[PDB]
């Protein structure tokens, strides 16, 4: 069931100027569109999706966490902290640094929240504990997205992050209650418009987290899809090139989504 109708990724990655990988699922049926999907990307901020989804599955045994007021200082506010820049001098709870780690890609968040996971080795523990063994994070924000070509360090596969996605927020690797709070917080991102989401009907329920590690045109999206009347589809879409100075493509990313859906005969 995978791949049963090609599609022209090779000629978007040449036009692009370099590799893309791409992973699709429909759950209902299992069919899938693959492309790429095992080679490592870096990750960038699309860890932090999985970073949250880790949280809730802590809070599961702690039912305090979520609202623990979390302070920090001026020196946690790294490049692009939007949300936490705001709370400097009043503390985040655990959950709003989830949100903001999320929905805007916060970095000072998204370290306050590694911290509380026992740093990149804990986050890459709970991807291993829901049977993933693709992932590794290695070092935390802003070294991780140096984006060096063969560099496995903070990397995945578009198909390990599907399959994991899957996982999290439509499987069993979270309770309830915390797996709608993970599509939720996916549901409100806010950096993702011209990514997956804009292949998809604006009438399809959809939630995603990107990348953008700034160098190796390397950049990224996951995303759960609702669309209406049959069953969720997940998909991964990375992107890197060979040159420091080569720029990511948002229009490559939402693309590569519209030729995934095409390929699984979603009509969208
Ligand atoms: C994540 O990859 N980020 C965080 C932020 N937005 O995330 S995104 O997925 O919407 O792109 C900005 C870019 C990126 C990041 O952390 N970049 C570093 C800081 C800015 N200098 C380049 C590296």
């Amino acid at each position: 069931l995978t791949n049963l109708v090609a599609e022209p990724f090779a000629k978007l990655e040449q036009d692009f100027g370099g590799s893309i990988g791409v992973y699709a699922m429909d759950t209902g049926s299992g069919a899938t569109v693959s492309y790429r999907a095992e080679e490592r990307f870096p990750l960038c901020s699309s860890f932090k999706g999985f970073l949250a989804a880790a949280v809730l599955a802590r809070s599961q045994q702690q039912a305090g966490l979520l609202d623990t007021p979390i302070r920090y200082g001026k020196n946690a506010l790294v490049r692009w902290s939007p949300i936490s820049e705001k709370y400097l001098t009043t503390g985040m709870t655990v959950a709003e640094l989830s949100a903001a780690a999320v929905q805007y890609s916060d970095n000072a968040a998204a370290n306050l929240l590694l911290k509380e996971l026992g740093g990149p080795a804990g986050l890459t523990a709970f991807m291993r504990s829901i049977g993933d063994t693709t992932f590794r994070l290695d070092r935390w924000e802003l070294e991780l997205n140096s984006a060096i070509p063969g560099d496995a360090r903070d990397t995945s596969s578009p198909r390990a992050v599907t399959e994991s996605l899957q996982k999290l927020t439509l499987g069993s690797a979270l309770a309830a209650p915390q797996r709608q709070q993970f599509v939720d917080w996916l549901k409100g991102n806010t950096t993702g418009n011209h990514r997956i989401r804009a292949a998809v009907p604006a009438d399809w329920a959809v939630g995603d987290k990107t990348g953008t590690c700034g160098g190796y045109g390397t950049a990224n999206d996951y995303a759960v899809v609702w669309p209406t009347g049959r069953a969720p589809i997940v998909l991964a879409v990375y992107t890197r090139a060979p040159n420091k100075d080569d720029k990511h493509s948002e229009a490559v990313i939402a693309a590569a989504a519209r030729l995934a859906l095409e390929g699984l005969g979603v009509n969208g």
